[PDB]
């Protein structure tokens, strides 16, 4: 029935419900086992609306398909008719990418919205599920917010809840829930997932241009790999129904409640089965994206690896490309600090501003409001520009598919005519995962120490035939231009006067992330493995940091 009670349901806090940059991420079984640990977060989120807005609010709900998604949408939508909530916008299925409710949000001027995505952790009966709020700007909800969720988190003792009600999250349209005892209706909006963020694309990009390079018989090949995650009606959609790809374009395009049982993470091994289809030589142009969409991972024919630093740096170096950025103008660019310094040398030749900023959203998204950054990049596989305020992977695609189609190259060309203007930054990530805390603690104390000694900038550092030269060390800050904040204790950098860098970064087992960025001007020796050219500055960085011997760990646990 369509005729609701609402309920005042007692209650117990729990202590841990904290929002986080991402969202609150736990196991799907501790939302399933801990009585209300859904609904007390839910009803502590809409909580921080204040009472007299809620009737004229609009709320933008949806996830990434994951096990659990549609029953907390369900609680969701009970709990915001129970507290006043005037209108739930929901994609069909309770399916939208984190960029298309970023646009929604955007578009339609809610108040805000919430996700149901866990991006790149795995999903399933034994995988984890996420909660995340983003507000009216369209962006994740700051920590001034994050922290009042979870202070009411943390003392509820009831919420209230329309126990009878149910969306039925398949069918478009509007329905509407007439609370008892209450004057205006509930109302949820059933959208189309896709629609309203094909239609931004739409504007965004030359839909006839890349319709002419993806269809007939001199098509530009390509391969695009939703890791059977969010994007995949997207891909279908945008880029098979509207563009003209053929329907074997899009990969493991059919959302499912486990990610197909593998976690939904762009990289080399987590997306190990398109890289073998690249490998064959038959398609130009492959990608894939993590579950909610928000990153992704660029490749060329034969599985020519497009590092994340690279591909923006690529964007920027042919920005014109888009239509978008040919109405905008280039606002400014922005990477986050361990990524490498390819984007600068765009930024530097075309005198367009480089905000170099710590790793985490509200920098972009504080740059992007003061309207001084249009495109933005971070190594972890992150691409975005001003047309909403999330990353966007398939968004990221699409601007790799217009730059194709006004160069006419091959993906591994443009890079290497890249490299031959600009120089080229070799660029690596080690994570040392679940290291000792103590030890890895140390190591950053001791480093840090050393490096703000007054000899150590000058300091020369040899291995084979490579000098590097010490030109400036230091714990990275930023003083954010928007907000007045001031961000300490960011990141250990060694600077060298050649370009290069050597970045230490710490983030339930403490991870020491080494980042290297080596400047390499000498054309020929562009487009080498960057593992073989990195080896320098790579022994330079364990031994000034000594963390084999602070750790114990010989090797990386992953390399990207
Ligand atoms: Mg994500």
């Amino acid at each position: 029935s369509n005729m609701v009670k609402i309920v005042t349901v007692k209650t117990q806090a729990y202590q841990d419900q904290k929002p986080g940059t991402s969202g609150l991420r736990k196991r799907v079984k501790v939302f399933q086992s801990s009585a209300n640990y859904a609904e007390n977060f839910i009803q502590s989120i809409i909580s921080t609306v204040e009472p007299a807005q809620r009737q004229e609010a609009t709320l933008v709900v949806g996830g990434d398909g994951r096990f659990y998604m549609k029953e907390a949408i369900q609680l969701i939508a009970r709990i915001a008719a129970a507290n006043g909530i005037g209108r739930l916008v929901i994609g069909q299925n309770g399916i939208l990418s984190t960029p298309a409710v970023s646009c929604i949000i955007r578009k339609i001027k809610a108040i805000g919205g919430i996700i149901l995505t866990a991006s790149h952790n795995p999903g399933g009966p034994n995988g984890d599920f996420g909660i995340k709020f983003n507000i009216s700007n369209g962006g994740p909800a700051p920590e001034a917010i994050t922290d009042k969720i979870f202070q009411i988190s943390k003392t509820i003792e009831e919420y209230a809840v329309c126990p009878d009600l149910k969306v039925d999250l398949g069918v478009l349209g509007k329905q509407q829930f007439d609370l008892e005892n209450k004057f205006k209706p509930f109302t949820v909006e059933i959208v189309d997932s896709v629609e309203a963020y094909a239609t931004m694309l739409r504007s965004i990009f030359d839909f006839s241009a890349l319709k002419e390079l993806l269809s007939g018989p001199n098509r530009l090949k390509i391969r695009i790999d939703a890791m059977h995650g969010v994007v995949g009606p997207y891909v279908k959609k945008i880029l098979c129904e509207e563009l003209g790809a053929p329907a074997n374009s899009a990969v493991n395009c059919v959302p499912l409640e486990d990610f197909g049982g593998h976690h939904p993470d762009p990289n080399l091994t987590y997306a190990a089965d398109l890289v073998e289809t690249m490998k064959s030589g038959e398609h130009d142009f492959g990608a894939a994206f993590d579950g909610d969409g928000d990153r992704n991972m660029i490749l060329g024919k034969h599985g020519f690896f497009v590092n994340p630093s690279d591909s923006v740096a690529v964007i920027a170096a042919n920005i014109f490309s888009i239509p978008y950025f040919q109405q905008t103008g280039v606002r400014g660019f922005a990477r986050s600090m361990p990524t490498s310094g390819a984007l600068d040398r765009v930024a530097s030749a075309t005198k367009i501003a480089l905000y170099e900023t710590p790793t985490g959203w509200k920098f972009f998204g504080n740059l992007m409001d003061a309207s001084k950054l249009s495109l933005c990049g971070e190594e972890s596989f992150g691409t975005g520009s001003d047309h909403i305020r999330e990353k966007d992977g398939l968004w990221a695609v699409l601007a790799w598919l217009s730059i194709l189609a006004t160069r006419k190259q091959s993906v591994e060309d443009i890079l290497k005519d890249h490299w031959q203007k600009y120089g080229q930054n070799f660029f690596t990530r080690y994570d040392y995962e679940e290291v000792e805390a103590e030890g890895a603690n140390k190591m950053m104390k001791d480093l840090e120490a050393l490096m703000f000694d007054r000899s150590f900038v000058g300091k020369q550092f040899s291995a084979n035939d490579k000098v590097y030269t010490v030109e400036k060390a230091d714990n990275f800050e930023y003083s954010d231009p928007v907000d007045g904040s001031i961000s300490r204790n960011q990141g250990l950098r060694l600077i060298f006067t050649d370009g290069s860098r050597i970045v230490f970064r710490l983030s339930a087992g403490a991870t020491i992330r080494l980042y290297i960025d080596s400047y390499e001007k000498d054309v020929a020796k562009i487009n080498q493995d960057p593992q073989v050219m990195l080896a320098p500055l790579i022994s330079i960085a364990l031994k000034v940091s000594q963390l084999q011997e602070r750790t114990g760990r010989t090797a990386p646990t992953v390399i990207t």
